[PDB]
């Protein structure tokens, strides 16, 4: 019953994830000063360029460049010898309003209730109980070594150390009914960007040592775990010089590491009434809701909707085995307990609150108890 | 048993997958060339906008003004009045060289077969027996609805419709044993872009008459059916003008709806190095081979990889029941069978081939035979 899975992480300076922070630190920044700003925001980043695109109708008054710019200053991009710097990169902004065809179709004269899906789509949420949390043990472990990276970049202990970084764990797991239990690490791996100066085998020791034994619990690892640190063997030129980067990108590293599914929306940058992120936050809300009932032990929920419409036009549960109700008897729970129309999830996981830059590093999900991540007590 | 799933497809003319297919024709072109250029074009559409941003190694001379206008004629945006004009819109280009440091972990002094992988990664593969092409039928009817509409604009049959479309099919499915049968088509979607002059009505009927009667088998409908056709009433502003598009940001519709799992990687702009790509190729490779040779009726294949590694970190197989034969012993007949290092995957997928720009829309797999959609004869 033995098996490998494989997660990834990737850290604040990755390419992809500065254009999903940027794309969400614009989101909030419209929300803070108009809670129904209409906001579809893709970044872009290449050497030493910023770019904006999509359509916001709010009625904030936003300066891009001062927001573009603080939010790379936050990720570590301070200075030409790093590949990228804040306060001398371009900021280009190609940004209309929102489509009126869009607007009229899904929220012009609606009551907020009956708003309709911001598009077509479909979407999924997950949770298992191999971890508190309810994530996979994959992505997590991948998550907690970007976040140390970045921590002893900031407190100065590996100064050598820039934003740019990738981290992969392979998990040897058994099973039982369909539900899920670490055995031990398999392999690590981590890539991080870093200066001309330090040497290879400094890099090396210093991510096993201050890294990895700081973050994977001495249990999981053995004589037989693999290890690929900095296995390209030099990354100097890294962030967006060394790979462009788009919005919405790494929306597997957002969600649950491959486990699970996913319907391919990405999430930052968007408004509450865009029902990729919202009813994707929903669905997670759902199938923690489940584990946490004690209904299952891991479960997979997927949601649709039509552009224009409230209502989703499908819900599934797939329940991996580990429930004795039937997927038929858990989805009609689901719908005693829930209301997946966004115009209800809006009020119900508090959506118009500006706190979307913090979800976009390390996962939306599983962490700092956001409105989704704390279960309903369900009747049935 | 039953149960209902929803899978999306996109049409040629969607603002991100517009992206795919202009990435994917800077691909053919460098390799039409350079069969070993390196490649990691990302496209990003708004109005009047196309801006190529990525990293580029080759020793082709490529006309980037041409190649880009041809594509987005090809797919139909030829007139201010559609909201797009390969003519007369902007093409801006950011091209750099492959980062050195890539280049010298990955391939550089590095025997073909022996060459690393581009980047570390996860990937998946998987083939369902429920139809001949081995793909699930919610994906594979919602493709085929976006063709129609490209077929009935291109003959002039509908000549109100333009190339942004979206659909979406639900089919209600029974079970057996872990195997997936369609009963019938639950609801269905239908989005295209329209000129200022035909009426709701008049598209509401051609898309159920000319379209959905058109594509989906008379037996999966009836009278409890239900269709959202042009569900937001208007949508006359469309293409890139309506939404900013990006590659890789239809990463489920260009392979399983859902259905199976997903890496996260983009498929479009890249060389066989990049393992996002070939890896997925392969990974459904894998997967189709062992359904068509019997093996089981639906299977799921992960595989992952460190950059500058050749061989698989890992590799794990999912059967959802389907097969007589544990995962363990299906993975020991993947192992004696295939060989998953990119270096070797090159050869037995033919991946220097300029065929890429025919993937970009209408899904990867399940269509015209290429090298990863004929099965391998197994021995075991
Ligand atoms: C390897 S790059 C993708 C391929 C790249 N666009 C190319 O031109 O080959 C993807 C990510 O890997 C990381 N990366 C960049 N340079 C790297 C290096 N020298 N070694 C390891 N990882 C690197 C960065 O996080 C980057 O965003
Ligand atoms: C609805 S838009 C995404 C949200 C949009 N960025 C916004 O500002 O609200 C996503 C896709 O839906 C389609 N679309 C655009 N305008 C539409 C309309 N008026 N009605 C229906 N679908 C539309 C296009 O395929 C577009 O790429
Ligand atoms: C318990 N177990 C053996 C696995 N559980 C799973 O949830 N999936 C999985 C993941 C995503 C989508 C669908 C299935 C697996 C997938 C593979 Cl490739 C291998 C093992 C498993
Ligand atoms: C047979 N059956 C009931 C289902 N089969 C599946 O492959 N998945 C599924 C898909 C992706 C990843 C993991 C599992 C389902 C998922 C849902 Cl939400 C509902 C039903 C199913």
């Amino acid at each position: 019953g033995t098996f490998l899975f494989t997660s990834e992480s990737v850290g604040e300076g990755h390419p992809d994830k500065i254009c999903d922070q940027i794309s969400d630190a614009v989101l909030d920044a419209h929300l803070q000063q108009d809670p129904d700003a209409k906001v579809a925001c893709e970044t872009v980043a290449k050497t030493g360029m910023i770019l904006l695109a999509g359509e916001i109708t709010s009625r904030a008054a936003v300066d891009y460049q001062k927001v573009v710019r603080e939010a790379v200053k936050h990720i570590g991009y301070d200075d030409s010898s790093k590949g990228f710097d804040y306060k001398t990169c371009n900021v280009l902004v190609a940004l209309e309003q929102q489509s009126p065809d869009i607007a009229q179709g899904v929220h012009l004269d609606r009551n907020e209730e009956d708003i309709g899906a911001g598009d077509q789509g479909l979407m999924f949420g997950y949770a298992t109980d191999e971890t508190e949390e309810c994530m996979p043990l994959t992505i997590v472990l991948a998550h907690k070594l970007n976040a140390k990276l970045a921590e002893l970049r900031r407190n100065g202990t590996l100064p050598w150390l820039r934003p740019d970084s990738k981290t992969q764990v392979t998990v040897q797991y058994m099973q039982d009914r369909g539900a899920v239990l670490p055995i031990r690490v398999h392999t690590i791996v981590i890539s991080v960007q870093h200066d001309e100066e330090v040497c290879l085998d400094e890099m090396r020791d210093a991510l096993k040592e201050k890294v990895i034994k700081a973050v994977v619990p001495a249990k999981y690892l053995d004589e037989d775990t693999i290890y690929h640190l900095q296995p390209s063997g030099r990354f100097v030129i890294g962030g967006p010089q060394g790979d462009a980067g788009l919005t919405g990108r790494k929306i597997i590293v957002d969600t649950y590491g491959g486990w699970g599914a996913h319907g391919g929306g990405a999430f930052s940058g968007k408004d509450y009434t865009k029902v990729d992120r919202s009813a994707a936050y929903a669905a997670r809300w759902v199938a923690k809701s489940l584990v946490k009932g004690g209904l299952c032990r891991r479960v997979l929920v997927q949601v649709s909707y039509a552009i224009g419409v409230s209502h989703p036009l499908s819900i599934s549960i797939f329940h991996y085995g580990t429930s004795q109700k039937s997927e038929r008897e858990l989805l009609e729970i689901v719908k005693k307990n829930f209301d997946l129309r966004p115009g209800v999830i809006v009020r119900d996981l508090d959506l118009k609150k500006p706190i979307y830059q913090r979800t976009a590093a390390y996962g939306h999900f599983g962490r700092d108890s956001f409105p989704w991540e704390v279960p309903k007590k369900l009747k049935y």
